[PDB]
């Protein structure tokens, strides 16, 4: 989708608590989960994909980090 709607969706995901705009492994999790059954571009969990993204969101997926993400799936 648009920037706009992935920030929409992640925001959606993202709002909690601790930090409303970034995913956590838990929300990143959920959001893929829910909102992307299609696309777990994942492996026997999503760990290593994880530690893959967070070399910057501090544990989590900051918004970029995520489209990033939107970016590699799509390619």
């Amino acid at each position: 989708k648009s920037p706009e709607e992935l920030k929409g969706i992640f925001e959606k995901y993202a709002a909690k608590e601790g930090d409303p705009n970034q995913l956590s492994k838990e929300e990143l999790k959920l959001l893929l989960q829910t909102e992307f059954p299609s696309l777990l571009k994942g492996g026997s969990t999503l760990d290593e994909l994880f530690e893959e993204l967070d070399k910057n969101g501090d544990g989590e997926v900051s918004f970029e980090e995520f489209q990033v993400l939107v970016k590699k799936i799509s390619q």
